């Protein structure tokens, strides 16, 4: 078959298109007009959005086709380097890493980081115990600062006190501007223009910033030879099974970069999300509530305890299946070949899958996949094979997927024990992307139900 294409903007082809604070939600416009499949021009490149089960399954298949860095990571690398997220699969460094740091992500790992996740949740909680009766909370900006907070104490056992700061600190305040320059990097027609002179000069700036004080800690942690829960310890000790040899102290800065560069708004805007859609579908809620009552008997929360919150895993499932919070990822074809049996591939040729798009295949969920219904992921062996990716695909997976599935849990788990929401402004979902999704704007009021911790 011959490939449908959204609009032309004369020699600029589709390029257009993404100049726009919101453009994977452009982007899910197009699919939903033009079907599993459009290509996508724009002048030196090409790339053709998938949105069917039926194509991205085939896509996933790592025998045909690899992790492709699509273009805000291509620029991000220029801070992220050669960490787990930004490094092509068949760099030496890509399956180092890879393999010594498996086993410290892994469902048992949790159990060693719990503590740590457990003093930033509870961070949380007293905040909002201390509201006044007439004050809200801004709920991504509170999911932020806890996440940012629970990666720094967990990947290198250092404080960001997000929680004592309007302004976060400098560190915090470098990459989320490091990531904004990469995106904007995107939308520039003129990239060589005198008055991008200065966000080059900020962003060597942004770069020095983070990699002094990764560096510096890295170098403490090696002067003082002392041993903690964190990340930062299992590099320091770990060496690659395969090679024999262990990461090198640039890279595990990156690492470090990494997990906080890629994990903290994935993770917070989650949260974001599962808060909306519970203020927004009260039944839920209470359910959602009652579970975190009946599990949650102790003034805080085990790792077992956490394990057992079923439902609040289905509501954080069901709000990753309607946004997920890294919601586009990039694949080429590793040989010549041939998509779905229709759509030829040269060797090279790219590929996105549009992950909001999969999880909207009225094939696959029917025809209601706008609602929230939690009780989609009550057995999850129903589902069919690649058609939720919400964490992307095979070796190229999130390495933290089972890290923010556990923080989320946690802290939702813990958010709905100690607290009743009240949507006061009738919030109106406005989603703001980065690398990552987010409800912009969302504010609740809480009243606690005056539980001890
Ligand atoms: C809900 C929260 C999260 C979601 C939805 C999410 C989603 C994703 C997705 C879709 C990918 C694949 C990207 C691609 O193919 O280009 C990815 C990769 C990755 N993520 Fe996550 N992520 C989340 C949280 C985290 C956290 C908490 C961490 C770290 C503590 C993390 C670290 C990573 C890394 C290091 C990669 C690269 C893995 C590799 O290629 O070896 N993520 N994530
Ligand atoms: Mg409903």
């Amino acid at each position: 078959k011959e490939m449908p294409q959204p609009k032309t903007f004369g020699e600029l082809k589709n390029l257009p298109l993404l100049n726009t604070d919101k453009p994977v939600q452009a982007l899910m416009k197009i699919a939903d007009e033009l079907g599993e499949i459009f290509k996508f021009e724009a002048p030196g490149r090409v790339t053709r959005y998938l949105s069917s089960q039926r194509l991205i399954k085939e896509a996933c298949d790592e025998s045909r086709f690899d992790k492709n860095l699509s273009q805000a990571p291509k620029f991000v690398r220029d801070f992220a380097g050669d960490g787990l997220f930004t490094s092509w699969t068949h760099e030496k460094n890509w399956k180092k890493a890879h393999n010594i740091l498996l086993p410290s992500f892994s469902q048992q790992a949790m159990k060693g980081y719990h503590a740590m996740m457990v003093d930033i949740a509870v961070q949380l909680v007293q905040k909002w115990e201390r509201l006044n009766a007439d004050e809200h909370i801004e709920v991504p900006e509170d999911m932020t600062r806890l996440t940012l907070d629970t990666i720094g104490l967990c990947g290198f056992n250092y404080r960001f006190n997000s929680f004592y700061r309007d302004q976060p600190h400098p560190f915090i305040t470098s990459m989320v501007r490091a990531l904004d320059e990469a995106m904007n990097k995107l939308r520039r027609a003129n990239p060589d223009d005198p008055a991008y002179d200065e966000n080059k000069r900020q962003f060597q700036e942004d770069i020095k910033v983070m990699n002094d004080l990764v560096d510096k800690i890295i170098a403490d942690r090696k002067a003082s030879g002392e041993q903690s829960d964190d990340l930062l310890t299992h590099m320091l000790n770990g060496k690659d099974p395969e090679t024999g040899e262990p990461l090198d102290d640039e890279n595990i800065r990156y690492q470090i970069i990494t997990f906080l560069a890629a994990g903290h708004e994935a993770t917070s805007g989650l949260l974001s999300f599962a808060l909306y859609f519970l203020v927004k579908n009260p039944h839920e809620l209470q359910k959602a509530a009652e579970e975190a009552a009946r599990v949650l008997v102790d003034p805080v929360p085990s790792y077992k305890q956490v394990k057992q919150l079923k439902y609040v895993g289905m509501v954080l499932n069901e709000a990753l299946r309607l946004w997920p919070t890294a919601p586009a990822f990039s694949l080429y074809a590793k040989e010549d070949t041939v998509l779905g049996g229709e759509y030829p591939l040269e060797k090279g040729d790219e590929l996105m899958v549009l992950i909001p798009q999969l999880h909207r295949d009225k094939t696959i969920w029917g025809d209601d996949v706008e609602e929230f219904r939690p009780e989609r992921f009550e057995n999850p062996s129903a589902i069919p094979q690649h058609a939720f990716k919400p964490f992307g695909n095979g070796q190229r997976a999130c390495i933290g997927q089972q890290f923010a599935l556990h923080e989320a849990t946690l802290v939702l788990g813990m958010m709905l024990k100690h607290f009743d929401f009240e949507d006061h402004t009738n919030y109106e979902l406005d989603i703001k992307e980065t690398l990552t999704l987010k409800p912009e704007g969302f504010v609740v009021k809480a009243k606690s139900k005056k539980i001890p911790l």
